[PDB]
């Protein structure tokens, strides 16, 4: 039975790398298929710099942190957030990356997160 929060950590990987650039062709399905592979461990989480988005494919999956006051374990408490064509879906906070699906890419480091199964 599903608790609200789960600890995970997230494979980094580098935009260059990343076969399957989305999850999905709708705000609704994309973030369907995000919390899916979170529960089968095969997302990962691209850090957002310059350049980054427009090699990836919306709608967007974003993990947002969802509050500023404590991070639990080192395990930043974040919430998942959805774009497309410039609009929001959900308001949250500081964007810790862009989730991909993840089909055995090799990362660069891990990202711990408490993320709210919403
Ligand atoms: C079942 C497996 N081949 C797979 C990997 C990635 C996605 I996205 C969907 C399905």
């Amino acid at each position: 039975m599903e608790k609200t929060h789960v600890q995970l950590s997230l494979p980094v990987l580098q935009v260059r790398d990343v076969l399957v650039r989305g999850f999905g062709d709708s705000v609704e399905e994309v973030l369907s298929e995000a919390r899916q592979h979170l529960k089968d461990g095969t997302c990962g989480l691209v850090e957002v710099e310059k350049g980054v988005l427009p090699q990836l494919e919306q709608p967007y999956v974003f993990i947002k942190r969802s509050d500023a006051r404590t991070a639990p374990h080192g395990h930043v408490m974040v919430e998942l957030v959805a774009e497309l064509e410039g609009i929001q879906y959900g308001r949250s906070g500081e964007t810790l990356g862009v989730l991909v699906p993840h089909v055995g890419e090799i990362p660069v480091a891990y990202r711990k997160v408490l993320l709210r199964k919403n």
